[PDB]
């Protein structure tokens, strides 16, 4: 069972997803990250239980990554979908913000409102080492 | 000296540039990126410096990463430079190919039209464990 779920937007964050999960691993963490966790199956029931399975949920926040789950009231966005389950199951939801721009909360549909009350850390090109040590300080 | 040099755009290829880097330490390799091996001094002659230094040449051709070297006809532009320092020293030039369009050779300068005979590797998300073994086969 994965200790970490990493959730992303393949147009926008899939570089910076990668590289968090090469500096999590060699720290000692099982990271799932779908292009190379997700395996045979119906990958709604597989996608769901992976967050389900991991303690830490990191996520991903490149310019506009939350866009697509604006006006998604039926909740057919994945990272809409991925959000929902880390809230509903109580994990330990660290944002990684990477030229984000904060939106009002009510763009958002009600049942993910609240990941934007998650302290959240910023990703810093020039000081990356000491971004990685944050962020193993968030997870536990 | 660095064995390997990475020249990159930071608006589009700033997260693989760093990606790139961790994985080729973890494979034994020292490398140069600017954000951390550049250190005091004029910058003009330590970043020339560096490429001199490097057997390797990893040049990162991210979406666009030419389009500020077309119309560099006095040649201030640091990828630019960073090319044709590499090409002047015979160096073992590497590209890798991220969503990257092929230009003709008559819409770049003169003297860098040769980084395009160059051999690169396609960049997969999904298959990112043999595109580091293969940019590794490339490596001298
Ligand atoms: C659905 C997709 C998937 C998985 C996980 N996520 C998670 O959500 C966040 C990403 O969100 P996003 O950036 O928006 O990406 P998206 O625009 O949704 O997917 C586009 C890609 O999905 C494929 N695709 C497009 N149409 C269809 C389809 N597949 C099955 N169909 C049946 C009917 N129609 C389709 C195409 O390959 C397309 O290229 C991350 O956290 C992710 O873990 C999201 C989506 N999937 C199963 C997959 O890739 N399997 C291979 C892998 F295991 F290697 F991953
Ligand atoms: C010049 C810059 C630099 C270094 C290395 N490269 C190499 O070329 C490719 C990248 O190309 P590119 O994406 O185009 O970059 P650029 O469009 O020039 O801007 C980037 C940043 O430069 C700052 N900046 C803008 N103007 C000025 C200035 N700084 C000092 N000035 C004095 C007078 N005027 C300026 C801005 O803060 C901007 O954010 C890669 O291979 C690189 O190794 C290119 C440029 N530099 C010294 C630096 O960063 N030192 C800190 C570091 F050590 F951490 F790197």
């Amino acid at each position: 069972t994965p200790d970490v779920f990493i959730s992303y937007r393949r147009n926008s964050g899939s570089q910076l997803a990668s590289l968090l999960k090469v500096h999590l691993q060699l720290h000692g963490f099982s990271v799932f990250i779908d292009v190379e966790k997700l395996e045979a199956g119906k990958f709604e029931d597989k996608l769901i239980q992976s967050v389900m399975g991991a303690r830490n949920f990191v996520l991903v926040l490149s310019p506009g990554a939350l866009d697509k789950c604006m006006q998604d009231h039926d909740c057919k966005d994945w990272v809409h979908k991925e959000i929902v389950t880390a809230l509903s199951c109580g994990k330990n939801i660290v944002p990684i913000i990477d030229g984000f721009e904060w939106p009002e909360p009510q763009v958002l549909p009600e049942d993910m409102q609240a990941v934007l009350t998650f302290n959240g850390i910023k990703w810093s090109h020039e000081y990356q080492e000491a971004t990685i040590e944050k962020i193993i300080r968030f997870l536990q």
